[PDB]
């Protein structure tokens, strides 16, 4: 009696969207709007971040409606977590409360020329020279390259700079911003650990880096952790605080591949998970020592649940083109017209009879950083169909995730334990097998999949005690939402003709310049 | 002064046919027969002789009958010539006048031990030791090694030869033999050598080969050339000396790819055709004296009209998946489904931005021999498409022949003046236009797409004066029959660019064993 609700923001990079979970873990109301995908120039890629904050603040009131119409009792939410796409950054002025250009998104390439004078000049050609300190090498993704591509191309943006009036903020940073009304100017550990900027083991704000890389350290919010206070929501963009009805306060703020790893409960050393946006990005939980490259991956925040309290870290790397390539196949080369053909065609074959398929359509991305790599298929004969062709794309998908594992076998000293995966492609019962073989670990695929969004509840439902332990949150996730689980059923000498067949493939990708 | 017609007789591997011509080079009449391919162990393949015999009496009779029926000018046909399916090889008996077993085709791969046995055994591990007589490397092809194998496993051959009464032949003198009565026992030229037991440079039967290989002198028939008296038709097999009426003399004989060269008037040194069929096979008329190979080619008759006449000779090129490629990508890879809708999509893009697509499924057949060779695609980007693919497709046919072309002009000291086409895919005006882009020489496509019957019927022919000379049959063929022309038309610079993607490209699909 006297049912609690948290409520959570989902920020990605083609739509928002808010979701209210109860106290039992289930979400209750959710709403969806998209945002606009801008593209200049071949490569370019920015948003509206008006845009992004009308959106959250539809979606925000028009869920809350929606949880009326089917709990007439529920009079607030108690907290509202964040979580949010990283890397891409917003660029705006502390008086004007407003964008002074469109943020380009994590995948950018404007950043491209700066990446070089930065790798050259401040890494002595050195990509990697920061990495004891950031736990990442040197992008067109993190964050500082763009603040710099601001602070150089953009009329406003220099204009700015030296008024003292040029605020920098992730998305998360954002939308905590308007959200509060000006109120608030902060952004958690993880988000904060995508920027080029932050220390790491510290989780503190690295002043020979700022001052190295040209960046006013007085543009960067203070951090914090993921459970805690962060502002409260004092504005009426869509009607948003009028519909909360009470003062709610903002409580969990967290990256999206991290929120991602705390909703499906990787609370302990060795557990992973693998998401599936377009591509795919997978991390592990390592404990409490950060781990650092052995070839290339990254090493970042995890999540560090409360004031100064226990922090854990983790390691990250991605594959490229996951669900894409599933779409490649039926959209651009017409192997199939409907969704659950492909998962048939691959099963009616059985195995790749010698092909690979090497997906690598926009470069190589995972322990193996060619960016001159290309989309290559190997080892044709006139008795290869189309299913082999799917086939063989699905055990890409897995044979990259192989030596991504690997790596982190080595660069973190431990074993994979648990391997939870969510998105598009964990509704594919033939992957969630290949894979389950080929790494030979159990899979987790679990029945309430938005575990994202969940993320970010959970923290903001931690800091405000709506759940108090772990253990508490864990057991509700034990009591309620199912796993479907998948053990290995592939053989020693199999799996190492696969890999065997894999590396050679992989030679031949080599193509661009 | 009366309307004259020659008749051929196109005695192919999965038909027979028999076209008759008019003077002005029309086909007025035709009936087809096909025969059965009989195949007892995997790669094996048979043809049944008597068998191939009937389909050429009765398309001798059926097209006659059809003929007088529309043509009331129509009184007799003038002689007949025979153009033939290669390497494939007859033994009949003398007396008996039957085959003493049936025949194995070209394609056949039963005398792969021997092509072994004789390869080491004789030519210390040098394939080409006989090269340089023969034009020819040792092969599962060649007729010699067929006749060799029927001795060493058919136990009514061995008993024949031994009883003096034994005859080998390929199809031209086979069919000129039943069609004769029993009479005649001649082979053209052209057809001679392809045994591997003639010498180029003489046109005779090379003694040291046959003892060597073992094939006595006697079960060999007349060497003669392409134009000329052969024999007479004196069967009444399937009521053709009834159909015919008249005495009618066989006086034009010659192997359907030397037909093509032929019958796309072919007739200086520089002139090519290409057949565009499921596979391609491409020949050079080299002029009156041989030139060899040192690319892998064959060196070959081109044709020789006239008792000791002119003897014209040719380098010989094959690439091994042109049709089939078209037919793989629409029937194992659903890129297409209507025929008309592969150049449709070709045409679609401005070119292949970026890709090769090596048709690579049974190794490569041109001038760089590697049967470790696999189908690759190399390049694609998530703006790739079946569009492009296919494009891509038509490009690599393009590339291969222009390497071949390539070979040939180094071994023959010439440039390609022109380059006739005919086969199926000459129907697709986008390869061709990439091909004359790439060779930069004008296709011709004749409109009576009906070449290698016409080479039969030409050499025929002119043995009985219906055309006076090689000038003659020019001229007739210029005024009465079209041909369609296809001037290269792309920069020389994106020429260069395409071939050093190929060559790019070959560097990668090497993959089996
Ligand atoms: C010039 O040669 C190169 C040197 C370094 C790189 N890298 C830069 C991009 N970075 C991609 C990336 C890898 C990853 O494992 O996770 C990522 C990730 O999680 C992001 O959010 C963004 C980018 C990556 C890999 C190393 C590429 C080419
Ligand atoms: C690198 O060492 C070699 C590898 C293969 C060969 N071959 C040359 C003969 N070739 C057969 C062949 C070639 C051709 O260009 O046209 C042919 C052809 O037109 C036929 O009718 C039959 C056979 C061939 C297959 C094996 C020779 C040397």
């Amino acid at each position: 009696a006297t049912m609690k609700y948290v409520g959570s923001i989902d920020q990605g990079t083609t739509s928002t969207r808010f979701i209210i979970f109860d106290e039992r873990q289930r979400p209750v109301s959710v709403h969806q709007v998209p945002h606009t995908q801008h593209t200049p120039h071949p490569g370019w890629l920015e948003h509206d971040p008006m845009e992004i904050f009308r959106s959250a603040c539809k979606c925000m009131s028009v869920a809350i409606a929606k949880l009326r119409q089917k709990d007439a009792s529920f009079r607030k939410i108690e907290a509202i977590g964040i979580t949010n796409q990283r890397e891409t950054t917003v660029a705006w002025d502390r008086v004007t409360k407003e964008p002074l250009c469109y943020a380009p998104v994590w995948n950018d390439l404007r950043t491209y020329d700066i990446t070089k004078k930065v790798t050259a000049e401040l890494g002595g050609g050195d990509s990697m020279f920061a990495s004891k300190i950031t736990g990442l090498p040197v992008s067109t993704y993190f964050a500082a390259f763009k603040m710099r591509w601001m602070l150089e191309n953009v009329p406003a943006v220099a204009d700015a700079c030296r008024r003292g009036t040029l605020c920098f903020g992730t998305i998360d940073t954002w939308l905590m911003y308007k959200l509060s009304g000006g109120k608030a100017f902060v952004t958690d550990v993880t988000n904060a650990s995508r920027t080029f900027l932050m220390d790491l083991r510290t989780r503190k704000w690295s002043p020979e880096l700022c001052e190295k890389l040209k960046i006013p350290m007085e543009t960067l919010p203070e951090i914090r952790s993921n459970s805690e206070l962060f502002g409260y929501v004092e504005t009426d963009e869509c009607g948003v605080a009028a519909a909360l009805n009470e003062r709610t306060p903002i409580m969990g703020s967290i990256g999206d591949q991290q929120s991602a790893l705390f909703g499906n409960m990787c609370f302990e050393k060795g557990e992973a998970k693998n998401t599936y946006g377009t591509g795919c990005f997978l991390l592990m939980n390592v404990g409490e020592e950060a781990r650092f490259s052995k070839h290339g991956l990254l090493s970042t925040v995890g999540f560090q649940v409360g004031r100064d309290g226990p922090c854990y870290y983790a390691l990250e790397g991605a594959i490229a083109c996951a669900g894409a390539t599933v779409e490649w196949m039926r959209r651009n080369m017409n192997l199939f017209s409907h969704i659950t053909e492909c998962e048939k065609l691959a099963r009616s074959v059985p195995g790749t009879q010698g092909i690979v398929f090497v997906p690598a359509f926009s470069g190589l991305l995972a322990p193996y950083w060619d960016p001159s790599a290309r989309g290559t298929i190997v080892g044709m004969t006139l008795k290869t169909t189309r299913a082999h062709v799917i086939r063989a794309a699905l055990q890409a998908i897995a044979l990259q995730l192989n030596d991504v594992v690997g790596s982190m076998k080595r660069d973190a000293g431990l074993n994979l334990s648990s391997l939870r995966v969510d998105g598009g492609l964990s509704k594919n019962g033939l992957l969630m097998e290949i894979q389950a073989s080929l790494l030979g670990v159990d899979i987790l695929v679990p029945s309430m999949h938005e575990t994202t969004a969940l993320g970010a509840a959970l923290c903001a439902g931690l800091a405000a005690g709506v759940w108090t332990s772990l253990e508490e949150v864990k057991a509700v996730s034990r009591r309620e939402n199912s796993w479907k689980t998948v053990s290995p059923s592939g053989s020693a000498m199999e799996r190492e003709a696969m890999i065997a067949e894999w590396r050679e493939a992989l030679k031949r990708t080599k193509w661009a310049k």
